[PDB]
């Protein structure tokens, strides 16, 4: 992890994290936010869960 984040990211693609504001730019479970602590529009849930069927849906 060389930028500070939420556990919501891929370390195989890139530009994952945003080099200018050091933030997630592109969280990978459907969370969206400045710390990945959110969901993406249109699926609401819990962003945060230990399990991904519980995740954020819709």
């Amino acid at each position: 992890r060389p930028c500070q984040c939420n556990d919501n990211i891929d370390p195989n693609a890139v530009g994952n994290c945003n080099r200018l504001t050091g933030e997630c730019l592109k969280c990978i479970y459907n969370t969206a936010g400045f710390y990945c602590d959110r969901c993406k529009e249109g699926f609401f849930g819990n962003p945060l869960a230990p399990n991904p069927a519980d995740k954020c849906k819709a």
